[PDB]
């Protein structure tokens, strides 16, 4: 079924999956020495480029593949439009490997034709609480603990084939070469996320979505009118006033992050996302390239009473093309980023996230069901979406988990 997959050292079936009780390597031990030196074959009319990713015009390049040629719905209806400022904020946080960001462009003119990225990330992805029980009752908790201490891997995104080069066998290649490159620099496994399903996720989650300009949203048919709203006189007015926002924060004290509060916000971040089974290790540098505000891109507000913070929300801007209507460009969505709440309860928190970016023109507020987001979907009325994020590891084995025990935000 599957002819590059299955070549993979991943899991690959979920049979296999659910056999799992202990995290640690498929592959043999592996030296730097052992890998190729030379970048991996590619045809004699093809180049490998690598970008880079904080000069503007490579980034601009790398901008213009994406924006046509990346996510997008099957109905071709909306395609993801990362920013130019967005990119290089994902693309090179602290201690970032240039040699990791790997593009093809045909020799012959230069145009682009594919590209993947790596950035270095330190996760916590020892064995889950729930099988470290399994393995305490078993007198197995040496092999359980074996790999508990937090590792120095690869996250990988942005993967992105020209639509004028689809189903060549280009992908395989790009993950091919960029492997080659991660290995070089003796880094052994790696993280991603897909709306598809692939060999095997340890973690799946519903999207959810809530609406802050329901008649814009109905409009370029991202939402429909639920059913019931045609027994009222004016469905639409009806709908807008279901999704009604204050135009203020609620919450007194609130205000945006600065410098100063870097190490007080990585204190309450990690103390939070040391309870989940996988997760990130963020030092003071990682903590404010990650959450400290920049425009268009990251946005991130403190509580603070009583010179004390106590409390933090982030979300983070992509906006989509709006491929089919003429009355709109782009869909401007926000994505709940990461948090942490110890003087007030969580909907109380995540309201004024909510309230922010209705003031600040976004339509839409987007999350998926990790970190504590389904104690909150109720009250705030955030509805289920279509289809599932799933999480995958490279050349690591993973017992199943829920998606209430991952902390880790992919961009
Ligand atoms: C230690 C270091 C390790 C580092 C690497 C870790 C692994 C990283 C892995 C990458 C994580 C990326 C995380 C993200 O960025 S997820 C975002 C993916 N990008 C998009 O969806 C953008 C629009 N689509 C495209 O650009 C393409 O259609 C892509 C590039 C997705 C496939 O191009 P194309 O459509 O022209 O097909 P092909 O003929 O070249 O190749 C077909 C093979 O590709 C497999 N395929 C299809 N979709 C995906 C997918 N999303 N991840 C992994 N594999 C995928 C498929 O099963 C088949 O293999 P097999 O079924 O035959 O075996």
């Amino acid at each position: 079924a599957h002819a590059f997959w299955s070549t993979q050292p991943v899991p690959q079936t979920e049979d296999e999956t659910e056999k799992i009780v202990f995290a640690g390597p498929m592959d043999e031990p592996k030296t730097v020495a052992d890998i190729p030196e030379e970048p991996y074959p590619i045809a004699s009319t093809f180049e490998w480029w690598t970008p880079n990713m904080e000069a503007a015009d490579d980034i601009h390049a790398i901008y213009e593949l994406l924006r046509d040629n990346y996510v997008e719905d099957d109905d071709s209806m909306f395609r993801f439009n990362y920013s130019e400022e967005f990119l290089q904020w994902a693309l090179c946080p602290p201690n970032y490997i240039p040699d990791w960001h790997v593009a093809v462009r045909r020799k012959a003119d230069k145009k682009l034709l594919a590209f993947i990225a790596g950035v270095p990330v330190t996760l916590r992805m020892g064995t889950p609480k729930y099988m470290k029980v399994k393995a305490q009752e078993k007198g197995e908790g040496e092999e359980a603990a074996k790999y508990d201490e937090p590792r120095h891997i690869c996250e990988i995104n942005f993967l992105c084939v020209h639509k004028q080069l689809r189903e060549k066998r280009l992908a395989p290649i790009l993950i091919k070469e960029a492997t080659r490159r991660v290995n070089r620099t003796n880094v052994w496994q790696a993280v991603y996320t897909a709306g598809v399903l692939l060999p095997t996720p340890y973690a799946s989650g519903q999207y959810f979505h809530r609406s802050l300009n329901p008649e814009k949203l109905v409009e370029i048919r991202f939402s429909g009118i639920p059913a019931q709203y045609q027994k009222f006189q004016n469905p639409m007015a009806m709908l807008k006033r279901n999704y009604q926002l204050p135009s203020a924060p609620k919450n007194s004290g609130l205000r945006e992050m600065k410098p100063s509060d870097v190490p007080q916000v990585r204190r309450i971040l990690m103390n939070y996302l040391d309870s989940f089974d996988v997760g990130p290790v963020f030092s003071d540098a990682e903590i404010s390239h990650y959450l400290l505000p920049r425009d268009g891109v990251v946005f991130t507000y403190v509580v603070e009473n009583d010179k004390k913070v106590t409390d933090f929300f982030s979300f983070y801007r992509i906006p989509s093309t709006v491929i089919g209507n003429s009355n709109y460009n782009l869909l401007n969505a926000a994505y709940v980023h990461y948090y942490a709440a110890t003087s007030i309860p969580l909907h109380q928190l995540i309201l004024d996230l909510l309230i922010v970016a209705h003031s600040r023109g976004f339509d839409v507020c987007n999350m998926v069901e990790i970190l504590d987001n389904r104690s909150f979907v109720e009250q705030l009325k955030f509805g289920a979406g279509d289809g599932h994020l799933r999480y995958y590891f490279y050349n690591w084995a993973y017992p199943k988990i829920k998606p209430s025990q991952v902390a880790l935000v992919m961009l």
